[PDB]
């Protein structure tokens, strides 16, 4: 809100320079950096790639598992021509929390490790000179920020992250970093909302600028031809014979937002958008007025060595694999992803359930937690609302939902979410088993219900899989009898599966068991009319905390971590065709 | 060269903007792009990451194995302020060959897929506007360019690459791309050479500019303090109490090259360098006049999904692994790597044998020789000022037993010498069929690099005792020749499947990799003139598929995702 979430672009009015590359880096186990002038430069740094997670480069346990304060630094030359523009550092994210310094000055701090951090360096920037940026980061886990966990202290004074969530505590500067220059009066935010009118469409819009000058809004088609133009910060663009953004058949217009000074332009922002509606009608999910059944995966930002580090190559391979399975959807489990993921989903016509990092929520630390949760929700929706791919918000993964105070908590979150989404698209959360139909008090808040279920894995696995199926149908029969008249989507179901572990008859952990488990789940899904989607857990094997239940991370991937299909991948491909 | 090889920097005089990201991409199997005006924009593109190899993104064989012409496109806004500068597109590489277009206009073409391509767009660039770059690329293999191979045409006309080399034919825009702006009179090239004088050092230099104005050269220490200053395009910097760049103990000065016209500076180029000397004395490799024993690996630019795509993360993990093994050296098998690898070797104090892509080696030889010398010129001009680069490898397993080969390589070594201001050691890696009795080219080398697989390709497994005997036999022959030069083993290894265990060991098991290495070590240590050991390979890497390659080459000491096999600790313990 005191900054723009808009993705940076370069044109006559806006400039950008990438700060990706090798940064300087230093661990701060004694937490003395802020006390020792590290904001003016790290005393004994090593090199660290940005974007990347720092953990998997190192060869020593204490480096990989480092938990606490750690620092990044780089230097960059600022063109003289940027003088007296609004100059910002823009981090794709800072994981989990941190303070940004520039030229020795504290600029801003941010809590929440999966959304952009904007630091206004206009008054400290040195145009036509070398500038320095230093970031103090911390990756501890607690119960007043997302995602939740604890920090354990060894008798040696060493900290260890203790997640309440099933993914590895990757951290650092995991996304691209830019330094940008904006005009003194600029486009700060905008929102689009769509209506279909026969062969035509309406694009309702709102623009927020940092000034009072007039605004012109244009819409260009995919060839850059003008199809609609309008004046004012609020208005409607009429599009004749609109080419709708369709599932797995994208079409993107380009919105152009101009701030004018009479003759002259002060600012221009452009972004691709897609004309499409999403609506829940009874137990049906409708895209452009037609029912869609969601087919796909929960994913992670996870890849060998880079950790959660962003790379377009990972996006490209994953989308080719997704298409090969005939999927149409993924959920950003369990945190908003790099913006680039959504940009590409826009191009490929994929549907996204966008999820805030509200995972691991199973006292008087809740008011603070609620504040962070709402803040992350605000930032996520403000950042992602204009992607045609984003068709739902997931506002939690497996919280406590069965108490009265749980209700009041989530009422606040959903209320907040509703105020920030110009499109009021479907809002949901993923419930775990203990959110029994007879006990859960939060499912009424949801536009559709998401279930994570592991009947046949954590419950009655293996020799008991027939019992698992009965227990599954029993729970679904109870949901059915409630006649809630909402769609149900399975957002998780899967089995840990070691590539190459074959067994006849199948065993838990074998490739064959993954297939049989999936077949059983499908039989159950297909027995209930109100089921409207299936997102398997997980697209690919991914890193978790070490332990006796995780064999080099989580192996419920349908693909291996290096993005190759296990036997079960074909099962999905065949079913989703 | 009609362009600069200098790594791009940003300062008052020089600007750079990264073009990395998602480009547009289209395969051109019918070879219709140029006739269809694709240089003005691709008609039906998909997105392609840059830097990356394109092959491993796709899920269809014909995409992965695509051989022929294919195209890249992107757009970029150029700041108005770049007006009146010399504006260049700079590709880390274009694999294997290509033509660069900008705003619809043909700019330049380049043959050779592992060195920078510079395209001067000064005359077509449009400052203050969106500009367009389109690259037509071809990844076919032939016998007139490096690395050598063939192109097979299937009956339907589909092309398949047929390498004469043991690595996958990755291609595309595999390294970073920039658009840059230089002053109209700029530093185009410079060379440094070092002399040790007691506790002091001399930095001899020459500078090449695109003009006639005076040049000032400064040297700054690692803190940025001035330690030497002089005038002229040729000169000598005197450094009192020089802090030498040492193996695994780097120290980097910063050279600063200024052009001036008396209203002030016109251009400024800065780069880190390390004061060190390298020479061969008898059977010793001398670094700063002290013998050094090379310990390390042949590598590849190779990583899951990205292929040869450059990423600093790969660099960081690989150097952490290298340090953990106690290595001090690697060879850029079998092509120059992205410049960033050398920059990091400079900081980490690693020694590099820099290798031109002369691997996989009639009327076609003169053309091949020209390509080979051109690549050599580009490699040496690009890499000569890295303190890490201590030697040039000018081939990997060519024919060497004929007079024809001798005349050919005489020209290559002569050219390399003329291009290298430092005149540092030159070498090449020899296959076993280059018998001590038959090879005519090893005398061209300052030290001899051998690739040997006694215990793998020769008498492996149950015959390993015979392999050791045969190995000692060959080394005894080399010994009796008393060449008085260092020998470095640049390859030795066994394919090793992670998790394949056997007692007693078998070929392909982790235990056999250990035993093979131990046997090789016993042999190395038996001969005084052996002065280095670079194992094949640092990590498992991709090859053409076939009955001899189980998902690529598994001679890695590390897995492809960079985790140690059992034999990794054998190196760690020995090199400690
Ligand atoms: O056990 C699992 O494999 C998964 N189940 C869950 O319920 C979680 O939501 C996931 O994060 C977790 O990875
Ligand atoms: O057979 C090998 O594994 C290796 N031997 C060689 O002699 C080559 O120089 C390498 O490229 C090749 O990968």
């Amino acid at each position: 809100l005191e900054y723009s979430e808009l993705y940076p672009i370069q044109n006559e009015y806006r400039m950008m320079q990438s700060l990706d590359g090798m940064w300087k880096f230093q661990f701060d186990p004694e937490e003395i950096g802020k006390k020792s002038g590290w904001e003016n430069g790290l005393p004994a740094p090593v090199s660290m790639p940005v974007p990347s997670s720092f953990a998997d480069f190192f060869t020593d346990h204490k480096e990989r598992d480092y938990c606490g304060d750690f620092w990044y630094e780089t230097e960059f030359y600022l063109p003289a021509e940027w003088r007296n523009k609004k100059i910002w550092l823009r981090f794709g994210s800072i994981t989990h929390r941190g303070t940004v310094y520039c030229n020795g000055m504290e600029i801003t701090s941010h809590e929440g490790g999966f959304l952009p951090v904007l630091a206004d360096i206009s008054t400290v920037a040195k145009p036509g000179q070398v500038n320095q940026v230093v970031v103090k980061i911390n990756n501890e886990l607690n119960e007043t920020s997302l995602p939740c966990g604890a920090t354990k202290i060894l008798n040696n004074g060493r900290k260890l992250a203790k997640p309440y969530f099933d993914f590895f505590n990757y951290s650092g500067l995991q996304r691209s970093v830019w330094v940008i220059a904006l005009p003194e009066e600029s486009v700060k935010d905008y929102s689009v909302d769509y209506e279909l009118c026969g062969t035509d469409a309406l694009v309702k819009y709102e623009v927020v600028t940092t000034g009072e000058h007039p605004v012109i809004v244009r819409l260009l088609d995919a060839e850059g031809e003008l199809v609609a133009e309008t004046e004012g910060k609020e208005g409607i663009l009429q599009v004749a014979n609109a080419r709708l953004w369709e599932v797995r058949n994208a079409y993107l217009y380009q919105i152009v937002i101009l701030i004018t000074d009479g003759n002259g332009v002060l600012d221009e922002y452009r972004e691709k958008i897609g004309i499409r509606t999403v609506r829940i009608e009874g137990t049906k999910i409708l895209l452009n007025d037609r029912p869609v059944y969601l087919k796909g995966f929960g994913k992670h930002e996870d890849f060998p060595i880079l950790g959660r580090g962003f790379h377009w190559g990972i996006v490209k391979r994953d989308f080719e694999c997704l298409k090969w399975t005939n999927a149409n959807c993924f959920r950003t489990s369990h945190y908003p992803y790099a913006e680039e993921w959504y940009q590409f989903a826009d191009e490929e016509g994929f549907l996204i359930i966008d999820e805030v990092p509200a995972v691991g929520m199973m006292a008087l630390t809740v008011p603070e937690l609620l504040k962070s949760h709402i803040a992350d929700t605000e930032e996520m929706i403000t950042r992602d609302k204009n992607h045609p791919s984003v068709i739902a918000w997931s506002l939690f993964n497996e919280p406590e939902t069965i108490t009265d105070y749980a209700y009041e908590y989530f009422k606040e979150v959903f209320a907040a979410a509703e105020t920030y989404d110009f499109q009021s698209r479907p809002m949901t959360g993923a419930f775990e088993k203990n959110s029994k139909p007879e006990l859960c008090k939060c499912y009424p808040l949801c536009d559709f219900i998401c279930l994570n279920r592991y009947y046949g894995w954590y419950i009655s696995g293996g020799p008991e899989i027939e019992e698992a199926e009965e227990l599954f149908r029993d729970e679904m029969d109870r949901w059915k009898a409630k006649e809630l008249n909402v769609p149900f989507v399975f957002t998780e179901f899967g089995t840990d599966t070691m590539a190459g572990l074959h067994k006849l008859p199948s065993i838990m952990w074998s490739e064959e068991y993954q297939k049989e488990y999936l077949e059983m789940n499908f039989r159950v899904f297909d027995s209930y009319e109100f089921v409207q989607g299936e997102l398997a857990w997980n697209f690919a094997d991914f890193q978790t905390t070490e332990g006796i239940m995780r064999v080099d991370g989580n192996h419920k991937g349908v693909f291996t971590r290096d993005r190759q299909p296990k036997a079960a991948a074909v099962v999905f491909k065949d079913r989703w065709e």
